[PDB]
């Protein structure tokens, strides 16, 4: 992989790259959303955090929300950067996905685009871990979810960048406690590739966190394994389960179909989650490999 050094602490990362500068958006350290920058991709340094003061309407839909926001997603589309983020409490269902936007990340000025989708105690999903994906035809979609019924997918309209239509279930894990979250979808050579994270995430060195993927000819279509197992029945070919140094990799994201970023727990540093970046390749069958 890319050996990350310096201020390489991150959790639930999403990579982007404006000009020659890499930007990793992550779960906030303290309050808001954490951002770290890099000129070469290997040395990272701290960057101004998003939402230093909590937004007012967060208290409306997630009143008990933790001061730090979770799992951001950053991408450029239709001439503007889109930043989806989560507002929630841990192990809780009262969650809400918000949206921030800017024309240029280096300006540091983000517009408040409002609530995207909410989840309450009555709902069977969790509105965290968002991820934007653009169709082969160029239309936006949002995949999200964490435990409960699992991963949900909805179509976004180009105007509001907010959900329209109905929610589509694309990955579930009923025989393993629904332990699936952090979805990200990408299109490449006719197939959509849904990456997800399996099992438990916040146990540090001892956390059981995996990265599994699946393919489907349709964005909402049945996602399958190399074995042919539907991701709605726990299907997931494991791309990374960890090594002796990095334990419990997860909350991954892919950039430009060539870079998979990921947070892993450093066994040589008391299990603090660091940033792990890999060039993502594809085998003879188009499946993602390192
Ligand atoms: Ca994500
Ligand atoms: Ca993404």
């Amino acid at each position: 992989f890319w050996d990350t050094k310096g201020d390489n602490f991150i959790h639930d990362p999403s990579i982007i790259k404006e000009g020659n500068t890499w930007y990793t958006f992550g779960t906030g350290l303290g309050t808001g959303l954490r951002v770290i920058k890099s000129t070469d991709g290997r040395n990272w340094s701290a960057a101004p955090s998003i939402f230093p003061t909590p937004l007012s309407w967060w208290k409306m839909y997630v009143p008990n929300h933790e001061p730090h926001q979770w799992a951001p997603d950053i991408s450029y589309y239709n001439g503007r950067y889109w930043l989806y983020y989560s507002v929630s409490s841990f192990g809780s269902n009262t969650s809400a996905i918000g949206l921030a936007s800017t024309d240029r990340i280096s300006s540091g000025q983000w517009r408040d685009d409002g609530l995207v989708i909410r989840s309450t105690s009555g709902d069977q999903f969790n509105a965290i871990d968002p991820d934007l994906v653009i169709d082969k035809d160029g239309n936006p979609w949002l995949s999200f979810g964490s435990f409960w019924s699992g991963i949900k997918l909805t179509r976004l309209d180009k105007n509001t960048m907010k959900p329209t239509g109905s929610l589509y279930s694309i990955a579930s894990r009923p025989n393993n406690g629904g332990a699936v979250e952090a979805p990200n979808i990408t299109y490449k050579d006719g197939y959509y590739y849904l990456f997800v994270s399996f099992d438990s995430c916040c146990k540090g060195v001892d956390s059981t966190y995996k990265i599994a993927y699946g393919r489907s000819t349709s964005i909402t279509g049945p996602y399958y394994d190399k074995s042919g197992k539907n991701m709605m029945n726990g299907g997931g070919t494991i791309l990374d389960s960890g090594n002796d140094r990095w334990k419990g990799p997860g909350h991954q994201d892919v950039l430009n179909n060539s870079i998979l970023v990921r947070h892993a727990y450093d066994a040589l540093d008391n299990g603090v989650s660091k940033l792990l970046i890999n060039d993502l390749y594809w085998d003879s069958q188009g499946w993602p490999t390192y």
